[PDB]
């Protein structure tokens, strides 16, 4: 579900 | 939420640069993670080892079709792993079968200066071989064997010239700790570089005086790279080898890693981590337990939104082992109040990169400090406006960090360093003693800077 | 002087790894003749200059334009004109993405920073002053990079200038001096030529040498010159990274040399060839007296074509050359001192100068200020053999003998750059006038950068 910046 | 996970200050992370270059995931097939071979000593006895490291010109299949020329030590591309030990007295001949000279330098470990440390000032010719003898009076730690040409560091790292070393005592062999390197102990050097036609590397190229970075991640010189686990519980020796690149390491799914050292030491105690920032030269190692994971399952460490590395699981025996709450005692110098507060201003960046308002003189001491006493260093990072992290390293020391603008150093940073990464505008200070005579340099090591001039040098002496 | 001065067995066409020059196929084209650099002020006491390393691109072959270094311009540089006794002033400014230095070869100055040798860094987007006197005879000196290392992949970019110096003795001389017209820069190099008119230093490395098939004459491939006149002075530099110059025209037209490196030759010397080994320098007049409107004149490098004079109409110029140039003022040698013996060693990587391969804070000898010495320099490598061209900072020499014998006829005027050869000793005169840390060495800029090279520190008493 996360993704980074 | 909406806080960044890593402990550095976003608003200078790499990635908010002009010249920033993102990382593109590579077609190229992928393939299990080289891990380099431990260095064969000549001889070894329990007082002495001796070793041969040779630079040496080579080529390396990284992508598919032609070989990529490189350089490596004992090896085509970066080098054999190598052995050290505490109390051992250590014998190495370098030995330089490049086409250019080059120096070998021991980033990290306490030797005499100028000629052993392997800095500016200790050129090895083609053709030509040296002999050093050291023995290390440090703790157990990762460090690295990197060349040193004062210029160009940047070209002949970018070459392929870095090899990690660990360095054994018997504190460290005391603890419940993964140690069959190769099995359950990496090390994971990380790395990028561009590709250009023929999968040729061209530093000249690619060449930007605030620090070059190519698309293409690099992991013990292996694309896109998989790691086959056959036990629950991995150590991984995280080493940014890259020229500029920042890494920010987390799983995919945020799974949990523990941090047990850094640069110089086993950190006091394990440090729980979900994502964790490395800058240039900075090393961390931490375990991770694939407790939750199952035959079949291929778990990926990303740096950001890119993936870097696959881990493959296979079946394992259940580890129940848990680590202590102290890992290692931390014991700290006593600031010597004889000697005043040194302040260190790092300054510019591009073209104008300098310490204390000049660029780097070879023949230009820069300043002294007794040998066995302990001085404070304040260590600025004077750009602000749009900044980025400067991380500072000095030759022939492992320090400890006091604090950041007056605060606490980051929960990783409460063991023995050579390498901080000192954020826009940021006064950090460091406990830093020198044991032996010499002249070490100091400088930031994003590569491109050290080249540009960001660099200075101090003699040590015996009063 | 029919045949050249050096030894036929040593000549670089005996080595293993030799490179034959081959004439290109790229068009003829009139000759570069790089401008004179124009002062930023001048007045009768002081000139100002601003001398900037760049990167560039040049058009030197049909296609993609070649990159390239230079000082004011993209390739080579702008002549840059002193004047003796003239206070000068130069600003150094480096635009290269690299750091760099600017070595005057030649050029009596302090040392080791106005020398701009190995000591004196310049990085890029920094700016540098020096100021110098030059109390020296006019001569032809040049620029060029002097990082340590690479020296070798530096001038390969372009990184090199002719320096011309003034005096009155010079002034008051029958001489060619119209500079571009009757008076033109040679400077002699070879480059080899890869994908898209590309150079690559590092593909083409050699450690006994680097040498490509393409000759380039004031970074002009095929060029030609229209002559204008009766008299030509033609300024030689070799400024090769290896080649030796091995000069003569078609009919073996003669020609006469009136200087050398460090200044005039005490007499005019006439020749049918020349050679010359790395960064020496040789003024000749041509005579193009007995050609007529229409008529090509070629010069060659043994057997391979470099530069074409076609001869226009000029105005009958028959006005010779006095018996005597300039007059050389040999000092007295120092009694005290003794006779310092330089042995250079090796080839390829072990290329070394008295045992050792140079170091960068290591001081390997010591020579008082204002007094003069024998420097013995002996060429050691035995059996097939280079000609080194030892060279050293700092100084004009003198050549006193050559294995005992009398120097080459050329010889006998200042010079800065002597070739020697297999087994040879030669016996210079030496004196620095300042005080410094000069370096001597190789002038084949690939031995220089192996290590074949030292320092000498001088002091006053
Ligand atoms: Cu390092
Ligand atoms: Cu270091
Ligand atoms: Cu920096
Ligand atoms: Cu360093
Ligand atoms: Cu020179
Ligand atoms: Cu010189
Ligand atoms: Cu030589
Ligand atoms: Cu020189």
């Amino acid at each position: 579900s996360h993704h980074h910046h």
